[PDB]
């Protein structure tokens, strides 16, 4: 298999791969024996595996570590091991030396950069549930109960959220001084009046133009649905009443298959006297 | 938004199958409407819900025709089970035909057939 | 369908009403009807009388 | 039997056979008796073992030592194996190295 990859912050180093037990190969026709423990090098040059050859491991399960040396003034692997890690060269013409690589860092519990807990308090539904403020609702204005800072009522057909950072009592919604009003601002309204029409008649008929009805349209049609539900409880009640057409069709074939063995291999009684009297 | 008033969910824990007139768990968004030049007519884009028993809201084509139309489809099951019960459950004329040619075939066994206590009598008389 | 006007005048629900009332109430007379024919306890019975 | 086979990661080295008790092939004429304790070298050329040819033991039940030895410049066998086993050598023609079941 064909490895291919870049290698960043690296201009010039060298790629070692020795494998962890013995490889047998049939690429080729004489049978690859590969020995384990011996270290394979590469160069990287400009940033880039020259060429890396190295056999397929992969159905064989075969592990095999892979390492990065910088290279000293001979271009020799000096050995601080900068990358190394395990992997199996799968079955493919040419591969990513991405993917051979882990992924993850192993102390990841070393950040905390302000940035990041800000990611993190808002992401988490409990976090950002904490981190709420804003109104809370709690109904209709009344001058026997405490409101606390953020909550807000309604009055008078207006919403209000109360400012005041001490609890207030008694005192109303529309003084500025610690309640503060939620603006709506709708231009150019569409319903108001249309849809309070409705009017209560009018269940069956054609030309009193029951129009904007809903109460009598729900109390006929539930009447509908219950003439429906009662056909269908009848439907029910008459086919576990019933016979059923295969079940009377099977008891009266056995009964019929009985009868005619009764017939054929009995004693008749023409026959019984006749032989009597033949006695 | 429920029957034309907008509410806000003011239950810590979530809730569900909570209607929204119930103001334990809801507030409702109050709304005056002051003076506006604009009043038209609209409907009620609510489906229908069980929620029309007193509603003097006006019901938009939308929930009509889709409970026309779910009630004619229940409707058209109906048909069809009677449909195909009539022709493969419940029928009578042939049965009682049948049952009536097998009590003849019974009647006749019985007349025609001997008693086992005859044969042993007329065997004893030999 | 759709949520373009809303009228829905004693023009054409009334008329989908009375059909939708006519065709249960001939669901109703079928099933009446096919509850007349047949049954299952007197078939049993008489069945095991044969028996 | 004739041992064929490829040896990776090695591009020199010596392969060493060595019969564990005496042999008989009286498939030559002149029967040949092959001593045991005796190990017969063989050269792994370019990572291919050059001509291995070895009297099967399938039929009298012998084992035989197969070493891999790497080699340095004196041309001698460097003792420490980088590979060793014990196998029966199969009564076929040839056989690849690597289905030598030790």
């Amino acid at each position: 298999t064909n490895i291919v990859g870049r290698i960043g912050f690296l201009t010039t180093g060298k790629l070692g791969i020795k494998l962890r037990g013995v490889l047998i190969d049939e690429s080729t026709t004489p049978n690859t024996t590969y020995l384990p423990g011996i270290e394979s090098f590469f160069n990287i040059t400009a940033n880039v595996l020259t060429s890396v050859s190295y056999p397929e491991t992969e159905t064989q399960n075969v592990t095999a570590t892979f390492s990065i040396y910088s290279v000293d003034g001979s271009s020799n692997p000096v050995f601080p091991a900068l990358l190394s890690f395990d992997a199996i060269v799968p079955n493919v013409a040419s591969v990513e030396f991405d993917v051979l690589a882990p992924t993850g860092v192993v102390n990841n519990q070393l950040d905390t950069s302000a940035l990041r807990i800000a990611k993190i308090i808002a992401n988490d539904p409990a976090l950002a549930q904490k981190v709420a403020g804003a109104p809370y609702p709690r109904g209709a204005y009344s001058a026997t109960e405490t409101y606390l800072y953020g909550e807000m009522v309604s009055y008078f057909g207006k919403n209000y959220i109360s400012k005041s950072l001490s609890p207030i009592i008694n005192i109303l919604p529309t003084v500025t001084d610690s309640w503060y009003e939620l603006v709506i601002t709708l231009p150019e309204s569409v319903s108001v009046i249309a849809t309070g029409s409705d009017t209560a008649y009018g269940t069956g008929w054609n030309g009193s133009l029951l129009v904007p009805t809903q109460n009598a349209v729900y109390d006929k049609i539930v009447t509908v649905d219950a003439a429906i539900a009662t056909a269908n409880t009848n439907i029910t009640n008459l086919g576990t009443a019933k016979a059923d057409l295969s079940y009377v069709n099977t008891q009266l074939s056995a009964d019929q298959v009985v009868l005619d063995a009764l017939s054929s291999g009995k004693a008749d009684l023409s026959y019984v006297n006749t032989q009597l009297n033949s006695k």
